């Protein structure tokens, strides 16, 4: 369809109220005035595509989901991906945990093992002070509720006091930052030691998010071993980006050309969501592909599941200033964060779906099998003009292979 | 002529200033005068989809020195304090001489993964003799890029055993001004069969590596004492604490994480603004960043108390482009580079590099300050 045709099928669908559908098809802008108050030294904005994946199945529920990429294909994967495994009966997903984690460092403490243990006794005073110094959080239903030391030795020993807090539909930069700085003189007098930091962590682990698929091999291919061929190709996949740090970077890259496309639709910060993510692929010593892929032999299935830290907000930044985010969330239904999460989650899982699909098939028949047949002329040691009359002769074989290539080069010469 | 001023300048007054810097063609001015964004039609041949435009902020870093050379870097992000922060930093950086940035090597990797493969050793030893012979063959499978000097350079075969093993064949390719997927996924498809051959095995993919460590980019700035502070004593400390700081990220990865991620507020703010895969630079960089067994810190900040300068430097795969992808078609992408001057992939790498490290002073300083 052409762009005004997606605008009336996007109409016809529903999937907006009239005054949303019409500030799309006006391609309402953050204006410059707004652009001025997100950001210093404005001179103007800066325009990607918005573009629409349907049929994104989570939890029995269905999206339409927003993208902003500049990458061709991306979308087009994605649509593909969510179709595909919509038949299988979409995806499942769950949020684990949804808390941020803070932190304060100390140094200069001259007795760790005592100021680790005096700190942890007074973890009730220390989380009501966090919370006093926040005290919006609290009387909205989150707030402070955990506290934890570790002793870090090193260059120099480190005494760090993390801290988790609930910060409900925000992600809590500001609130951790106001929590922890208001903790750094009582940890400083209990420690006895020195403040480096009090800052929020990108490692954001207790704020994980599962998405799954389960997809019979019928829905791969339609030759029964050809299905099964392909699911097992794409577990091999799995395995080599968990074998491989530089496949592992491409395996994951392919991810956030989804994560990212929407969380850009959805004012999140994705280089949050980045740092945390690519972090945990490093969790076991070894950066690795962030999904796994595996094969139900017994019920003929292929099984993704994916785990991130997902500390996704609707509320706060730009949600509010950017009015094709604002639309974003109601194209969406307005999903809570842990929805959104869940969502954001089965996207990403449904990008390496399809990346990973493309990257194991093969055979493009009619023009692949020249490509096969110059690449084996080439190496039988084919000079350039003897290339074409043994392609033409070896694509014309029910099969071939370097001796073919080989015994017609003898032929051409002889 | 001065910058001052410019963060507290209106919208106009910030265009104007711009002007008066001379920056900008005619018409390059004018456009952004009209704040003029990538159509719809443009757009819809980026993506899929598509039912319309996305727009954020478009600012400007002023007074970023790298080798000499000083620049005025565009940004594109939706996080207050960031743009005012990166500004901040170049200032004081630029006083302190700027900074120095170095490629050391501009290649892109692709891979081959081989299964099935029941002489690894001997494979391996089949597929190094015909290295050269391999070598031709993906330069024939893309020959624009030879043309203009590029195309593949090396090639090595490594074992990686596990469940299963896998015979990986990597090539090493010059790209040019482009990023190079296609280039490198085409020659990688092309190279499948001869090496099933030579190995005996399977092919389970051709892909290119995001993982760049052919790519490799350093920068690294010099920041006397008495930069950090008027007061003489308090700079000493300001630059202990951020040494500090730095030490801390290497020894937490929930730190390193939050480090890493002040650093690529600015990269990938830059890095939208030139056209360039950010997906792509925040994979790499972040799989660079536990390649000692742990997630640590990209970057490294160190006392020089004998000199009395803090002292950072940043090495990260920069594999970023100046020709392809939605590079000169999107109006504000290239406008971004011409107001860099037009940079070389290369140059635009190490002005990158800066922005990132000077992203990370700034956050660093705040924080211990
Ligand atoms: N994991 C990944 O990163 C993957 C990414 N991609 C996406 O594809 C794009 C990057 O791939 P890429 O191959 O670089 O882009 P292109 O496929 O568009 O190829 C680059 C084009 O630029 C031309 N050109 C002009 N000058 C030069 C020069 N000095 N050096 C090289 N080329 C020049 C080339 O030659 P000419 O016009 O004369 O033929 C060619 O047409 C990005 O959008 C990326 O996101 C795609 C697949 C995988």
């Amino acid at each position: 369809k052409s762009y005004q045709e997606r605008l009336e099928l996007l109409k016809a669908q529903a999937l907006l109220s009239p005054e949303r559908q019409a500030s799309l098809e006006k391609d309402e802008q953050m204006s410059v005035t707004v652009a001025d108050q997100l950001s210093e030294n404005v001179v103007g904005t800066f325009s990607l595509p918005y573009s629409l994946v349907p049929e994104v199945l989570v939890n029995g529920q269905e999206y339409t989901v927003p993208y902003v990429t500049e990458e061709p294909s991306v979308v087009a994967a994605a649509s593909y991906a969510s179709k595909i495994i919509k038949r299988a009966g979409g995806f499942t997903a769950q949020v684990h945990q949804r808390q941020m984690i803070g932190q304060v460092a100390l140094y200069q403490v001259a007795n760790p093992k005592l100021a680790q243990e005096k700190i942890a006794s007074k973890k009730a005073e220390l989380l009501e002070l966090a919370n006093q110094a926040y005290p919006s959080i609290v009387k909205r239903g989150g707030g402070a509720r955990d506290l934890h030391v570790e002793q870090i030795k090193g260059e120099p020993d480190f005494l760090v006091v993390y801290i988790h807090v609930d910060t409900q539909e925000a992600m809590g930069a500001n609130m951790l930052n106001t929590m922890l700085e208001a903790l750094k003189p009582v940890l400083e007098e209990l420690s006895q030691g020195q403040s480096l930091m009090g800052i929020l962590s990108n490692y954001a682990t207790d704020s994980l998010v599962t998405a799954s698929c389960r997809i019979a091999f019928r829905y791969l291919s339609r030759q029964k071993d050809q299905g099964r061929e392909i699911a097992e190709k794409i577990a091999l996949a799995s395995q080599f980006a968990q074998a491989d740090p530089y496949r592992a970077a491409t395996h994951n890259k392919g991810i956030f050309n989804g994560i990212d496309a929407i969380l850009i639709a959805t004012g999140n910060d994705w280089r949050a969501i980045e740092a945390g993510a690519h972090a945990f692929a490093s969790r076991d010593g070894r950066y690795q592909g962030l999904s796994c892929w595996t094969l139900d032999l017994e019920r003929e299935e292929l099984v993704g599941e994916m785990t991130l830290p997902m500390p996704v907000a609707t509320k706060g930044g730009s949600i509010g200033l950017n009015p094709r985010v604002a639309l974003s969330h109601d194209l969406l239904g307005n999903p809570s964060a842990r929805e959104l999460a869940q969502i954001i989650e089965s996207i990403g899982l449904a990008q390496n779906f399809a990346a990973l699909k493309a990257l194991v098939s093969t055979g493009i028949q009619q023009g692949h099998m020249k490509l096969q047949a110059k690449s084996l002329a080439l190496l039988a040691g084919a000079s350039e003009s003897e290339v074409a009359p043994l392609v033409e002769r070896l694509i014309s074989d029910k099969t071939f292979n370097l001796e073919t290539a080989q015994r017609y080069l003898e032929n051409l010469r002889s």
